[PDB]
């Protein structure tokens, strides 16, 4: 499964201004297998199913 990564609060999770490899690392702790900065904010893919990514819907921020 793939999609943006929410922060805490249901935010994209930004990578403005961060090293390279961030959004890898933020994916792998969500149990992704790729993840890259679409900037301005993370994109990860190989999420399992039952894991929630970014939606339009319920988008704040």
């Amino acid at each position: 499964k793939e999609g943006y990564l929410m922060d805490h609060e249901g935010c994209k999770l930004s990578c403005f201004i961060r090293p390279s490899g961030y959004c890898g690392r933020e994916c792998g702790i969500k149990k992704g297998s790729s993840g890259y900065c679409a900037w301005p904010a993370c994109y990860c893919y190989g999420l399992p199913n039952w894991v929630k990514v970014w939606d339009r819907a319920t988008n704040k921020c």
